[PDB]
């Protein structure tokens, strides 16, 4: 008895310690990324409350506890490898095979032992049990690399930790067992929740890295909408390393007159067109045919390059002179942070004069285009002004 009073305090301070780590550590993943993790401190949250409060027992404390954490758990797992449609599909659709199985759990649990209601409860319980661990076995199948194999311990998690559930279930029917089963549901909440949310917390760390070899990471920013992106720049900014590390698709290289290079790369409906800035003045008149509906525009600065930033401030200056681009919101990438002689986030600000810009919209980062350090945070402020404007 006084065992079964032991592991209550002791479940209470290790749900609330996973509560915060799993808060604190929450800022470094994406925003696309950071419902998970906060699912996970809520559902470590929502533990230490009710185990806080743990006649006799009282069962239904227990159940209301599975009946929230449990819906929000899958929550936590399907936000991982679904959105948009799929995710709400799914989310409504385990929830709801959550919800039957803790309720026939708890219609179980709160009759006699042995008895027809207990076994009745048991048996449709196992059956959406069963459905649910055959739904997550069969859920990954896209995700590869480090996600799949991030992915491949979370399903191993639940699929083995939640067994002690039933085992827990039927042990007031085997034996002397009543005080054993509140242990083992005990000890399987401090491991299945602590646990999951470390896990989902890995994971979305790995959705964070720099790691693209699959080409995932900066795909989820721009939307389904129309979006004409113009990235410009003096020669060696950094454009076409950028235009790689998005790995939005692949490079389509014209030559439209010698002497005019440009670069394009589309995906979904958005676009990147790519050239310098600066060089002949006959090549400037060409730039005025690819101005229109121009959404965004991002200009790339060599922050390593002292003795050209001036020129790069007067091309900026001229191409926000043109009417086209009166609307188009300004993305201002810092490039080349990396290098001993860069000038920091706020030189390159008093540079190129960005706060003596009137009516525009813009927005400068600092940028590792070799590594992609800042490519995603400047995208995500860009496609967040174009979608929500
Ligand atoms: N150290 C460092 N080098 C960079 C970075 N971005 C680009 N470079 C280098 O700059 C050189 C030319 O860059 P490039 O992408 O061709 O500039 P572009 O002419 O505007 O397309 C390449 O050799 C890159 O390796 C960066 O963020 N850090
Ligand atoms: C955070 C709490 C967790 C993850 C609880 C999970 C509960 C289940 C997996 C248990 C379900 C049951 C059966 C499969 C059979 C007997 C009745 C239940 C409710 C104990």
């Amino acid at each position: 008895e006084e065992l079964t009073y032991r592991l209550f305090m002791v479940a209470t301070v290790g749900m609330l310690a996973g509560t915060v780590f799993l808060l604190a550590s929450s800022r470094e993943v994406k925003p696309e990324h950071r419902r998970g993790v906060y699912i996970s401190a809520l559902v470590c949250g929502i533990a230490w409350y009710h185990y806080q409060k743990m006649g006799s027992y009282d069962t239904g404390l227990r159940y209301v506890d599975w009946v929230l954490t449990v819906p929000l758990m899958f929550v936590e797992v399907l936000a991982v490898t679904r959105k948009g449609a799929a995710y709400n599909e799914a989310v409504r659709n385990w929830g709801i095979a959550a919800t039957v199985m803790i309720g026939a759990g708890y219609y179980g649990e709160t009759s006699a032992a042995g008895s027809n209601e207990y076994w009745t409860g048991f048996v449709i319980a196992m059956a959406t049990y069963v459905w649910l661990m055959r739904n997550l076995q069969a859920e990954g199948e896209g995700l590869k690399g480090d996600q799949a194999v991030a992915f491949e311990n979370i399903k191993n998690l639940i699929l083995v930790g939640w067994i002690i559930y039933p085992l827990g279930y039927i042990a007031p029917v085997v034996g002397d067992f009543d005080a054993i089963r509140e242990v083992l549901y005990t000890i399987a909440d401090i491991i299945n929740k602590v646990g999951l949310g470390v896990l989902v917390l890995q994971m979305a760390r790995v959705q964070s890295g720099e790691g693209n070899i699959f080409a995932n990471k900066f795909k989820g920013l721009f939307g389904k909408k129309e979006m004409r992106i113009l990235m410009v720049g003096l020669d060696a900014a950094g454009k076409t390393t950028i235009l790689y590390k998005l790995k939005l698709g692949e490079i389509v290289t014209t030559i439209p007159t010698i002497g005019f290079n440009v670069e394009t790369v589309e995906y979904k409906n958005i676009s990147f067109t790519v050239w310098d800035v600066g060089g002949l003045d006959k090549i400037r008149p060409l730039w005025r045919h690819y101005f229109q509906n121009t959404q965004g525009l991002i200009f790339v600065v060599d922050s390593n390059d002292r003795e050209r930033v001036n020129e790069a401030r007067e091309e900026l200056m001229r191409m926000l002179a043109e009417d086209e681009l009166r609307d188009a919101v300004l993305l201002v990438f810092a490039n080349k942070q990396d290098l001993p002689n860069a000038m920091n986030a706020a030189e390159i600000t008093d540079k190129l004069g960005l706060h003596s810009l009137r009516h525009r919209n813009w927005y400068i980062q600092a940028t590792c285009a070799t590594s992609g350090d800042g490519l995603y945070e400047g995208l995500d402020w860009l496609s967040n002004q174009l979608r929500n404007q």
